[PDB]
């Protein structure tokens, strides 16, 4: 009809864990986001958490700028009372059902967006418990997975593969929870995932896992599963192609423009994990 591209699904990842901006680059990223968002970033204690939060902010603005063609300096993002980032309804937007979601853990921040399908995303890093054993960890987490889920988790011989499968199952549940907006009080026991296939190759995307909610198959929901590296798993939930693209900082800054003057108090104000011994959690 018009001489115009059409938005498709977006699947982006950014390794904030390996991102080492110069001072100028960090302070420019800080200028390029909304003031109240910069304020949130300033609240973080550790550099790695600020970096991850920043990444998510830049990916969203990049998404909106480049896929909805809203000038960067005109993008108006907001948060639900529950805290979820959303695009202002006052549009410049031909996609009513446009939506996005973001997540971060370990070394990665990730974004999923869709023109029409409702979307949720969660990423998790497999790592050995900060305190206690793996069986002790499964016991703490026991109430959140069903009998069939646990049998599948424990079906493997080594506890690492079990821990890996556990994190996968947990990322699936969070992807759904984040898609529907229910948050913290939602009983995970109500979600039962049938994980297929049992083993995932790094980089590839799988779409065979099914969800049963309150004992009935949710046929209107699909789930895309990707191991982005050997230790990070991403689940994207979708209600009615898909490989993640890893971006760098230049990519995040492609449509960026400063919105606030440079603020040097956003330098030297964060802790770094190199100055502490990593213990009991990851801190
Ligand atoms: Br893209
Ligand atoms: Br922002
Ligand atoms: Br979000
Ligand atoms: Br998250
Ligand atoms: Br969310
Ligand atoms: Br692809
Ligand atoms: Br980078
Ligand atoms: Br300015
Ligand atoms: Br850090």
């Amino acid at each position: 009809l018009y001489f115009q591209g059409h938005m498709e699904g977006v699947r982006w990842a950014f390794s904030c864990g390996t991102w080492l901006p110069s001072r100028a680059e960090w302070l420019l990223a800080v200028r390029s986001i909304q003031p109240e968002e910069k304020e949130r970033i300033g609240q973080f204690v550790f550099a790695r958490d600020a970096k991850a939060a920043m990444a998510g902010r830049l990916m969203i603005r990049k998404l909106v700028a480049e896929k909805l063609n809203i000038p960067w300096n005109h993008i108006r993002l907001q948060r639900t009372a529950k805290g979820k980032p959303v695009l202002a309804k006052d549009s410049s937007n031909p996609y009513p059902n446009f939506n996005f979601n973001i997540s971060h853990q370990g070394d990665y921040a990730v974004l999923a967006a869709e023109p029409e399908l409702q979307v949720g995303i969660d990423i998790m890093k497999t790592s050995f418990p900060g305190r206690g054993s793996i069986p002790e960890f499964f016991h703490i987490m026991k109430r959140k997975f069903t009998n069939k889920e646990w049998e599948t988790i424990r079906s493997f011989k080594d506890e690492w593969t079990q821990l890996d499968m556990f994190y996968r199952n947990w990322a699936l549940k969070e992807s759904f929870i984040k898609a529907i907006g229910v948050g913290l009080g939602f009983e995970l026991q109500r979600l039962e995932f049938d994980l297929s296939p049992l083993n995932l190759d790094i980089g590839q995307v799988y779409k065979e896992t099914r969800l049963f909610l309150d004992g009935e198959e949710e046929k209107e929901w699909a789930f895309e599963e990707s191991k982005i590296d050997e230790h990070h798993f991403v689940a994207v939930a979708l209600r009615k192609q898909r490989q993640f693209t890893i971006l760098n900082f230049n990519d995040l800054m492609s449509s960026a423009v400063p919105m606030t003057p440079e603020d040097p108090s956003f330098w030297d104000c964060f802790c770094f994990t190199e100055e502490i011994p990593i213990r009991n959690g990851t801190k």
